[PDB]
C-alpha cells in the first residue's frame, strides 16, 4: 500500500498516493471532479478524477461499476486508457471513495476545427484514427453513442484519442434545442425509431468528417424536428423498406406526413472536396443503419491508402457485459467495484 496525503481542493478533501504531486483543478466538469497532477512514477502529466457519491443509489453504484469495467478494458493507441485506480480505504468496510487516473488531455477537436486551416491530408489522418479506435471498440460489442468533437482529444502531432465511457445516460433536457449534444446523433436514436446498434457511431463519424471538410456543423438543428428536416433534405426521405423497420407506429405516421424528397448530389454540397472523401461520406450518411459502411470496411476505403496497414489495426479482447442485465443491491455493486479496484494491474 502506498503512503497517502490529504489536501482540500476547493471545499473537497482529496487523499492520494505521494506519487501524485502539484494537484490543481482542470476542465469544465464534463467528465466529473478532475484535477491535473504530475505522476512522479511515470513522468506523465495526468488527470485525477474523484467520483461524487459513487454508491448513493442502486443506479449510481451500477454506473460506478460500469465506468471502472469499461476503462479497465480499453487498451488501444486511439482510445482513453486507465493509468491507475485507487482508494484510501484499507478494507471493504471503510470503502467510500474511488479515484481514476488518465493521461491529461490538453485540446479537443473543436479547438483545431474552429481555429486551424486543415489540408485533405489532416482530414485523412484524423478520421483514419477515429475509425481505427472504433474498429477496436466495436470488436468488443461496445457502442460509444456520444461521438462528437468535444469527446476527441488531439495533440500537437495530430494524434487522436476517443473519450466518454460509462458516464450517466444523457437526459432529454441536455438534448433539447440548439445544442451540440444532439447534432451528431443518428436519426434512429434521436427519435427512438427502433432498437439501435453499433451503426449509430458511423453516422456520427460522417457528421464529424463533413465539419472538418467545410468548417461548419452538418446538421445544426434548432430542435429534434428541425434537425430531422435538415437530415432528410440531404439523404432523402425513407422508402418502404426502411419504414417497415420503424417499430414505433406514431414515428412511422409522422414520417409519412412529409413530402417525398430525393437524396442530394454530395459533390454539389461538399464543393471542391477530394472525390474519395465525397464517396466515403455517401457510404457513412445512409438513413437505413443496416446499409451503412462498418469501421473495418471504411479502413480499407481508398481515401485512407496512405495510412491503412491491415497488420496494425488491432481488435479487442472479449468483453463480458452480462452484469448489465443483472439485478443487485447497493452493497453487492459496491463489493464488485472494490474487487476491481484491488485487482488493477498498471500498464507496462
Ligand atoms: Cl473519457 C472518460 N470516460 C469516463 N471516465 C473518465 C475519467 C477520466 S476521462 C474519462
Ligand atoms: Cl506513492
Ligand atoms: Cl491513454
Ligand atoms: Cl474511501
Ligand atoms: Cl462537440
Ligand atoms: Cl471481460
Ligand atoms: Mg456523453
Amino acid at each position: 500500500r502506498p503512503t497517502f496525503y490529504r489536501q482540500e481542493l476547493n471545499k473537497t478533501i482529496w487523499e492520494v498516493p505521494e506519487r501524485y504531486q502539484n494537484l490543481s483543478p482542470v476542465g469544465s466538469g464534463a467528465y466529473g471532479s478532475v484535477c491535473a497532477a504530475f505522476d512522479t512514477k511515470t513522468g506523465h502529466r495526468v488527470a485525477v478524477k474523484k467520483l461524487s457519491r459513487p454508491f448513493q443509489s442502486i443506479i449510481h453504484a451500477k454506473r460506478t461499476y460500469r465506468e471502472l469495467r469499461l476503462l479497465k478494458h480499453m487498451k488501444h493507441e486511439n482510445v482513453i486508457g486507465l493509468l491507475d485506480v485507487f482508494t484510501p480505504a484499507r478494507s471493504l468496510e471503510e470503502f467510500n471513495d474511488v479515484y481514476l487516473v488518465t493521461h491529461l488531455m490538453g485540446a479537443d477537436l473543436n479547438n483545431i476545427v474552429k481555429c486551424q486551416k486543415l489540408t485533405d491530408d489532416h482530414v485523412q489522418f484524423l478520421i483514419y484514427q477515429i475509425l481505427r479506435g472504433l474498429k477496436y471498440i466495436h470488436s468488443a460489442d461496445i457502442i460509444h453513442r456520444d461521438l462528437k468533437p468535444s469527446n476527441l482529444a488531439v495533440n500537437e502531432d495530430c494524434e487522436l484519442k476517443i473519450l466518454d465511457f460509462g458516464l450517466a445516460r444523457h437526459t432529454d433536457d441536455e438534448m433539447t434545442g440548439y445544442v451540440a449534444t444532439r447534432w451528431y446523433r443518428a436519426p434512429e436514436i434521436m427519435l427512438n425509431w427502433m432498437h439501435y446498434n453499433q451503426t449509430v457511431d458511423i453516422w456520427s463519424v460522417g457528421c464529424i468528417m463533413a465539419e472538418l471538410l467545410t468548417g461548419r456543423t452538418l446538421f445544426p438543428g434548432t430542435d429534434h424536428i428541425d434537425q430531422l428536416k435538415l437530415i432528410l433534405r440531404l439523404v432523402g426521405t425513407p422508402g418502404a423498406e426502411l419504414l417497415k423497420k420503424i417499430s414505433s407506429e406514431s414515428a412511422r405516421n409522422y414520417i409519412q406526413s412529409l413530402a417525398q424528397m430525393p437524396k442530394m448530389n454530395f459533390a454539389n454540397v461538399f464543393i471542391g472536396a477530394n472525390p474519395l472523401a465525397v464517396d466515403l461520406l455517401e457510404k457513412m450518411l445512409v438513413l437505413d443503419s443496416d446499409k451503412r459502411i462498418t469501421a473495418a470496411q471504411a479502413l480499407a476505403h481508398a481515401y485512407f491508402a496512405q495510412y491503412h496497414d491491415p497488420d496494425d489495426e488491432p481488435v479487442a479482447d472479449p468483453y463480458d457485459q452480462s452484469f448489465e442485465s443483472r439485478d443487485l443491491l447497493i452493497d453487492e455493486w459496491k463489493s464488485l467495484t472494490y474487487d476491481e479496484v484491488i485487482s488493477f494491474v498498471p500498464p507496462p
